[PDB]
């Protein structure tokens, strides 16, 4: 039998031949548009902070509050004695704002997806899911006894093939990313929902990257495409990217909530939130509430930068968020396009197969209300000087 | 079916009415005042042994303060995965501070204890390994290899007999992987270690703890389970477990061989898929640390408590299923007389909360209590005159 190490060699030493080793990088100074990597300042295209909140004032000191009035620690799972007053405010104000019946928040949106999937899923089920899904939902549907189908990406013609011909008397779940981490593409919901009435389907939607970014003051993708009320459509997403903490929740009908409470394995088995954390979300929704034109100016910021991109001759892939990858067609290629804009002064990380097709490497690049025009066209004279030099453009 | 596939209100249904019928269904408590030994629920304080803050830090100026230091100076939130943009100088900081303090070579932080066990299990495990499981092993264990390829087998809970029989009859030119709770979460007994790891070489396996009862609450200074054993620098012994519970925060970690955390760093789904843990929660766990040191006689107290709490509750009749640890289990035999037992507590100010199978086995039913360093003898000997009362009302003890 191997040991520990030996093991841990045969791993590694795999990934470094296959060149799918990673050595992150440590920021020194707070995540913002403007930070420090290995010594040097930065613009961040990195991070997921869209609307800036990561080290907002308010947050803060909403945040400061809680931890001051409540401790360090809630010291329990939600159902035994890790459910506080502040747990309540907070799924009381999501609801609000997501316009749902009902909000219930989990650990992350990684464990939001075991949880709401695994309380919802059982044997004999049929699961629809997009070809290009985040990889915390293959985990929730691996934990499940679902039969587990794939539609070819964003193809509604393939969906309705599948559903014509996977009937069962139990659930038909169709499960997609709202927003697309790698393409910033956004689900057809206008056309999956429908489909889904046609063949009797629960939609269920993960909105990690639509979350304080799509719909009215970025209540979200199922709000944009105007379902938030339909009691067969179930949210989950990050309170990690837009809203600027840690977290997940689930959205949609009352019942969906009692179910989560009393079979979500993640909400049985692991401790609730702090108070510092739920005082920083309470704060991210008064602050989006109160400065609307924050998503506003996302949006600014990411037609220009897109816009500004295409003018020099760059493929933005039809990305439609602030989700912005610039194509460099092989993964050596974009790692070194990477090496040569942090030369620049610019942070914004090469990805390449395995995690998007060959021939579509790409440096992933995420606009933020937060990222000045100096910040943004700093961006753009590095990607011009790199994008010159490696024969991209001209 | 003729009205087609359910709808999610009626999926809803089906699932709550089966489980209000089994007798599962679950309408938790709302705490009205901090986590503290004396907290606040249904408008009244009560002498709360339901929650797992070992060490009273959970509401502590000191945690409050360095957590106050590190939101200040960094923010509310991290705002990317550790692999891309979520590494923080914070996050580095509390990995050093944990391997010191662990005796360990290395220490990872991963989003909490449950998910580090799918982090920690699935980088290590292939195809064709063997794991030997302990039948009591936590929920989260289950999860981590349920999502592996490796070939499960449990063994009697502590049965190394069993454990030995087992690893005879299975080999592999793989890894054989030997998986235990450190502190075991419903009866707190303790993983006999000082058996299973010398078995472990006999037979060329890899041992797994999940110390999520142990980690500030056995050991020196509460360095844990593994440290207590003294198999800390074994690199052939692997540690999870969570800051959640002793050390009062959230998260969890992976301590051991310098060669491990290079691997979750790069396989461990949970450390590559969400986002890494904030400056407030860094910083109080920090905090917990510097503490632990300043005040280990914490530990002497916990322990303490627990040996007086255990006595007295003997004293009464009660059965705490051999517990070891300040995890303190009743014996109320079946769940109904659980739930019933821990109303009647609720009704003389004692706050501990009833559980049942699933979780445990049918007539195990137990109410946990897991005693603090912050109770206070008054606070215990309110909580052994509930036990003595509600015991005497429903015909357990005489
Ligand atoms: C509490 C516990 C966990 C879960 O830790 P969290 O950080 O709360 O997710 C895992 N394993 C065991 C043995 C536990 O007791
Ligand atoms: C980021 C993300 C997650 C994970 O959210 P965490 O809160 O970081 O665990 C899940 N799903 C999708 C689509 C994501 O983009």
């Amino acid at each position: 039998s191997l040991d520990l190490r030996a093991r841990v060699r045969e791993e590694l030493e795999r990934l470094k031949r296959e060149g799918l080793y990673i050595s992150p990088k440590v920021l020194e100074a707070p995540q913002e548009p403007v930070t420090r990597v290995e010594g040097r300042e930065v613009v961040n295209l990195a991070s997921n902070n869209y609307l800036g909140f990561a080290n907002h004032p308010y947050l803060k000191e909403k945040a400061r509050q809680y931890l001051e009035k409540w401790g360090a620690g809630s010291g329990a799972v939600r159902t035994i004695a890790g459910t506080f007053t502040y747990h309540v405010e907070l799924e009381e104000a999501l609801a609000r704002f997501k316009g749902t019946e009902s909000a219930l928040v989990l650990q992350s949106g990684f464990t939001a997806n075991q949880g709401v999937l695994g309380a919802l899923l059982k044997e004999g089920d049929v699961v629809f899911s997009d070809e290009l899904n985040h990889a915390s939902i293959i985990d929730g549907l691996r934990l499940t006894k679902a039969t587990r189908l794939v539609f070819r990406h964003a193809d509604v013609a393939h969906l309705e093939e599948l559903l014509k011909a996977h009937d069962t008397d139990g659930l038909k779940l169709i499960v997609t990313d709202g927003v697309f981490s790698m393409d910033g593409d956004i689900a057809p919901l206008d056309k999956i929902v429908p489909l889904a009435k046609k063949y009797k389907a629960v939609v269920y939607v993960d909105d990690a990257h639509g979350s304080g970014v799509l719909g009215e003051k970025g209540k979200g993708t199922v709000h944009h495409f105007g379902f938030h009320q339909d009691p067969d459509v179930v949210q989950v997403a990050t309170l990690s990217k837009a809203w600027a903490g840690i977290g997940g929740y689930a959205a949609g009908a009352r019942e969906l909530k009692d179910l989560l409470i009393n079979k979500a394995r993640p909400f049985l088995f692991s401790t609730s939130h702090p108070p510092a954390v739920v005082g920083a979300l309470l704060g991210a929704l008064e602050l989006i509430e109160k400065e609307p034109e924050r998503v506003e100016r996302l949006w600014e910021n990411t037609r220009y930068f897109k816009r500004e991109l295409a003018r020099l001759g760059y493929d933005t892939l039809g990305s439609q968020t602030p989700i912005t990858p610039v194509l460099f067609g092989e993964a050596p290629l974009a790692f070194e396009a990477s090496r040569l804009l942090l030369e620049e002064g610019v942070f914004a990380v090469g990805i390449g197969f395995p995690t998007v097709p060959r021939g579509k490497a790409r440096i992933r690049n995420i606009v933020t209300a937060a990222h000045t025009k100096e910040m943004l066209d700093k961006a753009l004279e590095a990607y011009e000087k790199v994008g010159k030099r490696l024969g991209i453009i001209r």
